[PDB]
DNA sequence: TTGTGTTTTATGAGGTCC
DNA sequence: GGACCTCATAAAACACAA
């Protein structure tokens, strides 16, 4: 497939910022996100779909 | 500092949207 | 005629009982 590579402090930072501002990335902050953090707009695409995936967890009961 | 449950990336199947 | 997300899923890495 392709052996995951885990998200920086730095990147992560970038990420959750956005994620707090709006849970779904607009086309412009995903090129924002790509420059500040060197994650391709696929990447960024997908971590918010997982960010989905755990707040939604967080709805536990 | 072992072990092995949870959390974090990443994919592909199947959906909506004129 | 493409871009987008939710979902179940797998595996690498984490967190922390033991
Ligand atoms: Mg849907």
């Amino acid at each position: 497939r392709k052996k995951r590579i885990p998200y920086s402090k730095g990147q992560l930072r970038e990420l959750e910022r956005e994620y707090a501002a709006n849970k779904f990335i607009t086309k412009d902050k995903r090129r924002k996100i790509s420059a500040a953090t060197s994650l391709s707009e696929r990447q960024i695409t997908i971590w918010f779909q997982n960010r989905r995936v755990k707040e939604k967890k967080v709805l536990a009961k």
